[PDB]
Order: structure tokens, then sequence, then C-alpha cells
């Protein structure tokens, strides 16, 4: 006398789900079969079994799905069969439904979409860190976002955390930070039940000082445990921002003469007639013996130069003079295909 059974394996949204392998054991841990696979329908179908007890136990979880480690008994009691498509039955044939959850996963990018990021320093930008939130996440035990920003950034405020778009009060999602890690953490699991998408947002800045096209990376991770222990770590794509400077170099020289000059005092402005500002310094500059200001970490780009006092000469009386000063903005452009501006300037005793 012989019995049968059916398992219905789904996943998201009551997905028929293949692929799922699953193994037979007899109650006393003897195999009866292996290499059970869900077909296209998300059925497994066996039939001729002796009467006792059984339990299925998967192998392989389907992909994008977690492995679910459960052994799930069922009793062969009476006679039934069942062919391979399940359109005919016969007697008693056991159902068993089987559920699958995703697996969280994590994805990082710079604002919205981007991989990558051309930045001048102390720039706002946002980090976007979504990760996948499981039909089962009311049961999980632990899911935690976190984020080491390179030390070459600083954190701006406080990250935001959304949930499904909206955001989330300190109850539901507490957000830490401490030095440059940020960390996320799920606190009360109810209320986050379905719902489909966390997402973690810090804006950073990228500090003064960097070498220009230095590619500063940044990556995520997602640490859960779900109900049946199971422990997950997972760390997204690396994003790059990348900071864009440039450098100014002037060289001070006689209209006629075509010689160096020591001490004349220059300024960069921007457009809007402010002096630019770089390590908490005002970007000015003294001529060398050679003539020559330069002017590195530049953000770009568009800024004007002007003379604040010209060099001093000594006529044939001994005449303690100063050349002429020049009154005309230099405009200056700096910005990729054009990141080292090099300007010589000729000076002029009348």
């Amino acid at each position: 006398k012989r019995g049968a059974v059916d398992l219905i394996k789904t996943g998201v949204n009551e997905k028929a789900m293949a692929g799922a392998v699953f193994s037979l054991f007899k109650k006393d841990g003897t195999e009866v079969k292996k290499e059970l696979a869900t077909d296209a329908n998300g059925h497994i179908r066996v039939q001729g079994l002796e009467y006792g007890e059984y339990y299925f136990q998967e192998t392989k979880a389907p992909k994008g799905y977690v492995i679910d480690p459960t052994k799930r008994e069922f009793f062969v009691k009476n006679s039934g069969t069942i062919n391979e498509d399940g359109t005919i039955t016969s007697g008693t044939v056991v159902k068993m439904e089987v559920k699958n959850n995703e697996e969280p996963t994590i994805d990082k990018k710079i604002n919205g979409k981007l991989e990558a990021l051309p930045i001048n320093p102390l720039t706002n930008y946002n980090y976007d860190i979504k990760t996948l939130i499981p039909e089962d996440i009311k049961e999980y035990k632990k899911y935690v976002v976190t984020d080491t920003l390179d030390n070459r950034l600083v954190i701006q405020g406080k990250p935001i955390v959304k949930i499904d778009g909206a955001e989330v009060n300190a109850n539901v999602v507490e957000v830490a930070i401490e030095g440059q890690k940020v960390t996320a953490t799920v606190k009360d699991f109810t209320k986050m039940d379905g719902k489909k998408e966390f997402h973690l947002q810090i804006k950073s800045q990228v500090k003064e000082g960097v070498p220009s096209g230095s590619e500063i990376l940044n990556t995520a991770k997602i640490h859960f445990t779900n109900k049946n222990d199971v422990i997950g770590e997972k760390e997204s794509k690396p994003v790059v921002v990348i900071p864009t400077t440039g450098i100014i170099e002037l060289t001070k020289i006689d209209s006629a003469n075509k010689n160096k000059m020591k001490g004349a005092e220059f300024v960069l402005k921007d457009n809007n007639g402010k002096i630019v500002v770089v390590a908490g310094k005002e970007v000015t500059g003294v001529s060398d013996e050679n003539g020559v200001i330069k002017w590195s970490n530049i953000p770009y780009g568009d800024y004007q130069i002007f003379e604040t006092k010209a060099p001093t000469y000594t006529k044939e009386d001994g005449t303690k003079t100063s050349y002429q000063l020049l009154k005309d903005p230099i405009d200056v452009k700096i910005s990729e295909n054009n990141q080292t501006v090099k300007l010589t300037i000729e000076n002029n005793k009348s």
C-alpha cells in the first residue's frame, strides 16, 4: 500500500517557484530521494511512498531566495496516486505548501543613479543606499545597513532613512553615527511588514587638500539574520567621487625687458567679487625671485585675478619707484581639458 505527496513551492507575491531543490527523507533520516527540483509550476510530485512519516528538506534554494534548513514533516497514512502533471489523482495525496522568501540585496549609488561623480571639494552630494525588504521581514531578527566613508570625506548632518519613500522615526529604524561609520538598524520589524525598500541616504563632501583626479571609493554593507538564524552579509558595488581642482601659474615680467619680477602681489576672486578661500586662508600670492606665483587646489572654475601691489624698481636718480598697477581683471577658467592655466603677465612703467 502506497501514498503520494504534492509539494507546492511559491515565492514573492505567491509566484510559482521553479528550480528549488529538495531531498526527501524518512523520519529516521534515511534519504529516500534527492535532487528533487520544483518544476515550472513550483511542484514536486512523489507517489509510491510506503505508509509512515517523512520530511522534505531543501538542499538548494531558488536563485535570489534565502536557503531554508527546516525539516518539513508529513505522514503518508492513506493510499494515493498522482501523475507527473497532477491532472489525475486517486485516493489521498498529501499537500504541502512551502513559501520562499527573497534574500535582502544592497545597492549604492551617487545622487540616485550615478556610479561616478567629478565634484568640487566642500560640495554636497548624496550616497543612496537601497536594500530589498523581504516578505518575511516581520519575522527577521536582525537587519542592519552600515557604511564607513573614506576618511577623505565629511558626513553632512544626519543620514536619513526612507521606507518605501516615507521617512521613518528613530523608533522603527535607528540611525547611528560614530566617526566615519554610519549605521542604520531596524528596531521595529512589525512596522516594516509589507514594505519593500530600505533607503539610507548619507550626504557627503570631499575634503579640501586631496590630489585632483584621485578616486575615492565607497561601499555599503547589509547584515541580517532571519527567523531560521540564517545570517547574511552583503556588500554593494563600489561607487566613486573624484575631486576636481586645478593649478594657476602666473609669471610676472617686464614689458620690454621681459625680466622676471619679485614682489608683485596678486589675489584670486570669483566672478561675484569675493576673495577665494582655500584651507581657511585667502588665495593670495607674492611673486618670487623667478617672478612666479603658483596656486594649486583651485576648484572649477571661473575666476578673476587682480594685482594688489606692483613690483618696485630703482631709476638712475636712485628713486624708489613702483611699477604701474594693473586695474583690469584677468579672467581664468579651470575645468578638465584646461586643468592647468599658465599666464604670463607683463608689467609697465608708464
